[PDB]
């Protein structure tokens, strides 16, 4: 019926209810407050999606035990509707082809219609899936790739329970034994002046 | 216009329609039933989010070929609205800062406003992304980490196509050859009483 | 109040507004057009979920600066409601137990009520979490598994900064040195006719 621009004073994260304060002068009082006023939540059965509505947020109140109904507007004496900013959206928060979950232009999960899935942050850290690959991207200079039935890591030092592999692909176990630098002591021979080469390992 | 508390008898997962039974006595009949009554779904274009509305669920019916409309309330002669429980929510299902996808307080995907993304279950299994790291957490005693352009695994035995690395960082290929335990047979020498040390590998 | 079947001519991805064209003849003009007409978006606070509403899409218009309100129906002179297809849904897009995010029957994120999380595409690429495991599935013939405090890869050639491990578990560093094939040159001995075996590495 009638509505007003409003500021979120406080939120009840259990009741799915907010406390609101008019930001403009109404019609005695001037800045009316509204208590235990509910808002729409997304869910059904045991599942749900929660959005970070918090004190300081702007929106609009509309009007004329234990819950809780997911769509309370029209059937409650009043409800709160967030008026979120979208005008400055880039192709990353809003797309023509992708389903995009995002928070504060900082965290993303995008699902494209062709088999590409991307979970990432603006800092460059990425978990990516394409029709034929899974790739983990470390913006710090590392990349793990599963593709074509092969696995690859390209980046810096690899560490497996102490065992180490350099950025250039040399390895040394936890004990210091290096595959390319190690030597063997040989027993029971005559100190000579010749040099022979051993066989491959046993 | 008017509404009633209701129980989901059955669901039509194709039509997005439910069969409902009044849980209280109405106003002849007593417990009226409602058929092929629709509900709100989240989606647009090719994308969508499905919630597990199922038989046994509680909600409220409101009233006075092929679909399907995402918001049918107000424009259909009747629609179903789930009345899901939220009063017992912890900071994990509902937050002031995070976008949280969850199911049955068992499965989670949280997106924080600072670059942190967490996909996990209550059992402790975790896939985590921060502004500078990707971490895989095995509640069974293992952790894989990509950070600073380096990759690390700390936990138990690592197995790569038969090749094995112990929890303490010793390795042995599929053939039994251990980097730290292997020996070489040496040919063409005089059995003596001295002992020399070989060079590094070729 | 009154509504019409409609086609999306164009979309304003910044304003959350569409341009619509009636697909049937109205009541002068015949095929009326509607401009800067808004639609419902999912969000609250800094968070949101964007769906790929695009030109060509079908839906229904209902009727009688900078935004933007998440639920504009009933309080705007008109709004757009997508009429998405769901009749052909498989158990993968709609479930009785799982929360499912999907796009175009191509990309999926499913959250089950028992601790199972699945992120995958129809091509078979999978990232899976269960109560006791994390598994990465490469439909090309590879599988990475974290479970029981152990990590395993079974598939083809593993590549770590040049260092290689065959599908059968043999390894060779970037320099060509193979753990099972390498040999050592031995200095200062008498060329003989005997053969001794060295000790383990130093
Ligand atoms: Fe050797
Ligand atoms: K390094
Ligand atoms: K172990
Ligand atoms: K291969």
């Amino acid at each position: 019926h009638t509505s007003l621009p409003v500021r979120v004073i406080g939120v009840d994260y259990g009741s799915k209810t907010v406390t609101l304060e008019s930001i403009v002068k109404n019609t005695e009082i001037d800045y009316p407050t509204f208590h235990d006023v509910p808002f729409m939540v997304n869910g059904g059965g045991t599942g749900r999606i929660s959005f970070p509505i918090k004190a300081g947020d702007i929106g609009v109140v509309v009007f004329s035990s234990s819950g809780t109904l997911i769509q309370p507007c029209g059937l409650y004496p009043a409800c709160f509707i967030p008026k979120i900013a979208t005008a400055t959206d880039s192709s990353e928060e809003v797309d023509s082809e992708k389903v995009i979950i995002s928070n504060n232009k900082q965290t993303y999960a995008s699902f494209d219609p062709n088999g590409n899935i991307s979970v990432y942050n603006t800092q460059g850290m990425k978990i990516d899936m394409t029709p034929n690959s899974i790739v983990l991207t470390d913006a710090g200079g590392g990349k793990l790739t599963l593709q074509g039935g092969t696995m690859t890591y390209k980046g810096g030092t690899v560490n497996l329970n102490g065992l180490t592999i350099t950025p250039d692909g040399r390895m040394t176990d936890s004990g210091g034994i290096g595959l390319h630098t190690h030597t063997h002591p040989v027993r029971g021979v005559e100190t000579g002046g010749s040099t022979v080469t051993s066989d491959k390992p046993n």
